[PDB]
């Protein structure tokens, strides 16, 4: 099961030595890639997120405050612009902190979430790009959490939370591991504790079990690592919780408190949960065997009549399942068998298919048939449409069936 | 007058020394953003074309072959990558033609149209950049059709329309432009005959007023140039159609006829509409003064409530506005007068002050007043969400009068 044959063979993406580590996504794949980020997008509206958009280069002098020439310079594409060293950003941290930079922000803001989705890119050997799985361009779904130290026990609820929903969607399952202080540190000591302390008490507060790894965490910050285990039985690293003690520092960020001190410096929560869009449409393609969920499916509806008789017609019903916002095809082809019509749509992974007789035709309605060849019978226009929109709206993992 | 500074002040966008010609959006700037990407998607989906996602950076073979390297050089960022060059994308054109040469293609998939939201950056002087007006990465509405000859009449009407269509949310007029074949240029002459009858041909069937610019044409192609005029009696030029011959012999695009021969080539329209988001946004900016049409509002509705008394039915009524995905805020604040809440509201151009009292929280209403203040009194909750649903879905010029 791999996702770059299943992705040539249902025209998803590609890819092309022009440009090795980064993706061509044919119609079909760019559906599926944006129907993943807005439904991050809606998860974001309910949970108090607020998109931004950020440059995708940066004088070397940002890089320069945040760390990633003394430390990431390898895997950065860098270049020179009117004698000033410029780079591509490897990630959305420093911009963001620009941000927060921007203006005096006060206690009443926080916690602040910036999300980001912006375009970035990794310097990565040749030999070592695969697929969708090790690429040199991505796109993540990136966001940072300013607050008080305080706040950040409940803060972190939210993230797992967070997490919860996404994966509930798709049916993963996950586990927790806590990374603490290591030896190697920068930072003071009391601000580590307090902030590991409030991690472990959300963490059992979530209720779920969690293995404690004692000194696998970052110099700049204790983390929440996150396992996702897929259908296949596979394991893997997409989400994480990373606190940045550091980058406040170095950036020199402070909000005015509410008994008066300006000086108070806040905590940078990095959080993504579905890792990088693209390695998360790779899981999902090798997870789903390319047979998709019905919200997620580039092809949902086809359309097919019975003879030239009734074209008009399966037309009309195309139409308004297009105007419904579904993806939907038809098949006016009169050099094939219906039967294998619909054999070749069921191939083609389409969720459901619509066969339009004469009756069809007579009373205004469609007759259902699914991708596993379930009949489910004749039903209205009306009602299909309206029950297909159910089925996507709620991201139901068996449609089909629970049609 | 000065987006710049609409831009500061509404916190919408701001610039930075450390990314010189980019720029960094808030969260309302970026709201503003994806709401006009998600404009120019549902005429998409409406007009029968297809998003891709392609990528950012390419070997330095493909912009010899586009011929980006002859001419564009002085324009594009390059640098090296595992002894090979390697640069930024200036445009989405040869990543598209290389998704069209992807698989065989025939004459029953014609019109392809491709388009791409992509991430382009140029190389300006530090010296030209000024705002959103002139840049180094901008987000471009980009699409190209891939017709045969003959269809490019009917292509070109579509596009006429949809540059109408949009422009008709808008409020702009605009001014037609034919470029015709220079002096210097490269083709098959009688391609270019047919081309440009064609071109002249829907110019006369589209009933508008055209000017014919005998001789101004580029050397790939004939074009027609489109000037917007806004508000304020300024001129833009943003949309634009422009046919390529020259693209599909470089990267040696072919597709079969239905007479069963292959060796045909297909003829590229590039076309923008919005030009790019960016200038678009500072045209936008300036043309509205900074007060933006309902749909377009990253502040749309703001709730307020007179006494603490009812703080909390305040509370209820923007949630219930904000599930209704509206971008609605709430002024709770004790140490302000009810008047100079509602001022504060109409002076940041909130569309939509909905007051709320005592006799609201009973009967279970709103009360209405507008940016401009004008009052349309109470109203219940539904049929106000309905008519802000109708007045977002429509696109009204003005909502704040036709409520
Ligand atoms: C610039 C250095 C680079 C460090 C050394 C990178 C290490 C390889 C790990 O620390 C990476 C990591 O976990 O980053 C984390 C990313 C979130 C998912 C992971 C991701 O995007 O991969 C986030 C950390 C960002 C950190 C910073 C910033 N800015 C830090 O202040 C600076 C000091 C970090
Ligand atoms: C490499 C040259 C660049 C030309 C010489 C530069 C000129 C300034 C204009 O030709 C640019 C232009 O109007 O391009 C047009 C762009 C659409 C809006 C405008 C835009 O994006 O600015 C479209 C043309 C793309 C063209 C190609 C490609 N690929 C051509 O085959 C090659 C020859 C283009
Ligand atoms: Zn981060
Ligand atoms: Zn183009």
């Amino acid at each position: 099961s791999d996702h770059r044959k299943i992705g040539r063979d249902q025209e998803l993406y590609f890819f092309h030595e022009l440009s090795p580590g980064s993706c061509f996504f044919l119609p079909k794949g760019a559906y599926i890639y944006n129907a993943l980020i807005e439904f991050i997008r809606s998860e974001y509206r309910k949970r108090g997120f607020q998109e931004v958009v950020t440059p995708n280069i940066f004088n070397s002098r940002l890089w320069m405050t945040s760390g990633h020439w003394q430390h990431y310079s390898e895997n950065m594409f860098s270049f020179e612009v009117e004698k000033e060293l410029f780079a591509l950003k490897p990630m959305n941290c420093p911009g963001h902190c620009l941000m927060f930079d921007h203006r005096p922000r006060s206690w009443r803001e926080l916690p602040l979430r910036l999300a980001d989705f912006g375009v970035l890119h990794r310097n990565e050997l040749s030999g070592a790009l695969t697929g969708l799985t090790r690429v040199r361009r991505f796109q993540q779904d990136d966001a940072h959490i300013f607050c008080a130290m305080e706040q950040i026990e409940d803060e972190i609820k939210g993230c797992l939370d967070f997490l919860r929903t996404v994966y509930s969607v798709f049916g993963f399952s996950f586990k927790l591991n806590l990374s603490t202080r290591p030896e190697k540190f920068l930072g003071d000591i009391e601000v580590w504790d307090q902030a590991e302390k409030q991690l472990e008490n959300s963490l059992n507060e979530f209720g779920e079990k969690w293995e404690l790894n004692s000194g696998d965490g970052a110099f700049y910050g204790p983390k929440i690592d996150i396992q996702i285990k897929d259908a296949i039985g596979r394991y893997h690293q997409c989400a994480t919780i990373q606190l940045d003690f550091q980058l406040p520092i170095r950036f020199n960020l402070t909000y005015v408190s509410h008994d008066g001190d300006d000086k108070k410096r806040p905590v940078i929560v990095h959080r993504a949960i579905l890792g990088s869009v693209e390695r998360m449409i790779a899981i999902l393609t090798e997870n789903y065997g390319g047979k998709w969920p019905f919200w997620l499916s580039p092809r949902q509806v086809m359309v097919v009549p019975v003879g030239p008789t009734c074209d008009e017609y399966a037309q009309k019903v195309r139409q308004q399942f297009h105007d419904a916002k579904f993806m939907a095809d038809i098949d006016l082809d009169p050099g094939c068998t219906l039967n294998k019509k619909i054999r070749n749509a069921q191939l083609a992974q389409y969720n459901f298919i619509l066969v339009v007789g004469e009756k069809e035709k007579i009373s205004g309605t469609v007759n259902i048939r699914t991708r596993d060849n379930k009949v489910h019978g004749e039903r209205t226009i009306s009602e299909t449409i309206e029950r297909l929109q159910q089925l996507k709206e709620f991201r139901s993992k068996q449609a089909e069936e629970e049609f």
